[PDB]
């Protein structure tokens, strides 16, 4: 039973949809579950939307922010708390450390940066959280091809590979990450 | 023959894959930084891919540093060393070390920690963090699934034109530098 999660996305929803009802469908799961949200701090794209959702729903938003970002990723009226930081770097141990599990949601180089990165503490074994991550219409299926392809030609483990928790949907992915002890 | 860049960081782990072909194309990419003489920078591992690379550029009389943390000494270095092996702390340290040390980086194929320092510093420079030119070996394709990925985001929206123009690759290590030496 999780407590809070740092999902990772950015300042885009994507042309379709499906990203952004993908990311209202993992705001009202982490709603309906009682889970605190943990993010970049932005106000738009997917990130605006999640937190956005969270908020309104009660749980608690804490978002982290390096300073020279914020005119990036922080336009309009702010909502929820912002914890800035020095940089990226203050910003990847500040996601992490305020943050349980990891849905690394559909998002641009940013965001797949930090995937990696969290899945590569959990196979050195620098902490032990839950990596997740929700595949809306497959977006990630490369990625996912990428790791076996690691795999395969022997530069990742196959038990690594199961670091890596995904699923089509937020109802499925929460539930699996709830199913997985 | 000439060159722009005087140092490079290529990232790569501790292991060199089943097949031979990673290995041969570890050395090859050696030869390129040697033939332009262009020092080595890496994780530090003696074995693996990195350890190929780092005794290669360092048999070519470039300088080798293999800056690591600390706690990842025990279970990355063994046997010996080469060249200097800066130590630091923890991830940050090491990533911002590597970085600032480099004027351009190149991801040899590898697992998760090379798809990491690959993505930032690719990130960084979409974020106009850094003006540095990131490469990466694609050995037999081995990130054809990285680059498909990249364009899926770029399709969908989340990665736009002069972005994904950030990653310069190519199959051979004399392709991707000749690429590379022309990137603006």
């Amino acid at each position: 039973r999780f407590r809070k999660i740092c999902v990772f996305c950015g300042s885009h929803s994507g042309h379709r949809e499906v990203f952004s009802d993908a990311a209202i469908e993992l705001g009202n799961e982490l709603v309906k579950r009682k889970i605190d949200l943990v993010y970049g701090g932005g106000s738009v794209g997917l990130m605006g939307l999640i937190s956005r959702r969270v908020y309104e729903g009660g749980l608690h938003v804490l978002g982290i922010i390096p300073k020279a970002l914020m005119p990036i990723e922080i336009s309009g009226e702010t909502v929820g708390d912002v914890r800035v930081v020095a940089d990226m770097h203050e910003r990847k141990a500040a996601m992490a450390q305020e943050a349980e599990a990891f849905i690394a949601l559909p998002g641009g180089y940013g965001t797949m940066e930090e995937l990696l990165e969290m899945i590569t503490w959990s196979q050195l074994g620098i902490h032990k959280k839950t990596v997740g991550l929700l595949n809306v219409d497959g977006y990630y299926n490369n990625l996912l091809a990428l790791f076996d392809t690691g795999v395969e030609e022997g530069f990742i483990k196959p038990g690594a590979r199961n670091i890596v928790v995904s699923a089509p949907t937020a109802k499925e992915l929460m539930e699996k990450m709830e199913e997985y002890t």
